[PDB]
């Protein structure tokens, strides 16, 4: 099984995002960005985002808490030149994010600087990324790893202290870094609304192991339980008719649903550039 699975479904898209065609979908929650080009420039207007909430979608913001990226409005030049002890290094996996020590008080006002904005959009959720940047400074050996990780959750903590002052029903939903919970005494476990994962039955196209799997799965049964849902991507379509590319949409549903995640199937180029239509699968029947 009886999982907590309140949406039929979910979409993640944070490029060319388009209320209008989001709006008429048929999915129900959707996380996107906050601007439709990631600059301040692009910022969605309150008008924009009250089309989908009209049409009885739910808009999430996605907003990354672990990493500066500079093509942001808060990014400054005089960083390069001056730069913030707070603001590390390069992520080489994702050129423009650079890892931050998000438990400093000038990242922090950056963030609910950032969260301000989402807020007045019209925004009904927030989707928090680089939770797991706790990891990155405890394996660069910066600050222990329990240090790391309570500093996060207690970001996490003031950040929904923020947005709910404001918006009491705000949506809350961290993405990875579910392990942090080893470290919390039950207050982000019961503040945030759901928690959303990458890469937990397949790594791409690559299934993962069972044992990797079931770790991961015995932090978020236990969210479940709680009336906490749990959203799923996995980056699975190679974007072709195959049977193997296919079948492997198919069981990646299949795992997802039966240990109560609701499922999406993104593009294996990680690019969530467009609304992953899939006939017949994704939204569903």
């Amino acid at each position: 099984e009886g999982w907590f699975m309140p949406f039929d479904n979910w979409l993640y898209q944070l490029q060319n995002a388009d209320p209008v065609e989001i709006s008429s979908s048929g999915f129900e929650i959707a996380v996107i960005d906050y601007s439709k080009d990631g600059s301040e420039s692009g910022e969605y207007s309150p008008e924009e985002i009250k089309i989908m909430v009209d049409a009885g979608v739910v808009p999430v913001a996605y907003v990354n808490i672990g990493q500066a990226e500079d093509y942001r409005f808060y990014w400054k030049e005089s960083w390069y030149t001056n730069t913030p002890e707070w603001l590390g290094e390069e992520d080489p996996a994702w050129p423009g994010n650079y890892f931050v020590k998000y438990w400093y008080n000038e990242w922090k006002e950056i963030v609910f600087s950032y969260l301000d904005r989402v807020i007045d959009q019209g925004f009904k959720g927030i989707y928090l990324d680089r939770i797991d940047s706790f990891e990155y400074w405890a394996q660069e050996g910066v600050i222990s790893r329990r240090s790391a990780a309570r500093k996060m959750i207690n970001f996490v903590l003031e950040i929904a202290e923020y947005v709910r002052e404001r918006k009491p029903d705000m949506l809350i939903i961290p993405q990875n870094g579910e392990n942090i919970l080893d470290f919390d005494d039950g207050q982000l476990a019961s503040t945030v609304s759901g928690w959303a994962v990458e890469n937990l039955f397949y790594l791409k196209t690559i299934p993962l192991e069972e044992n990797e799997t079931k770790s991961r799965l015995e932090y978020l049964i236990r969210l479940n339980r709680k009336g906490k849902f749990i959203l799923s991507v996995d980056y699975v379509d190679d974007g072709s008719d195959s049977f193997e590319n296919i079948s492997r949409i198919l069981d990646y549903y299949e795992k997802a649903k039966r240990n109560g995640c609701i499922p999406y199937a993104a593009r294996s180029d990680l690019e969530l550039d467009e609304m992953n239509v899939i006939e017949g699968i994704q939204p569903p029947e």
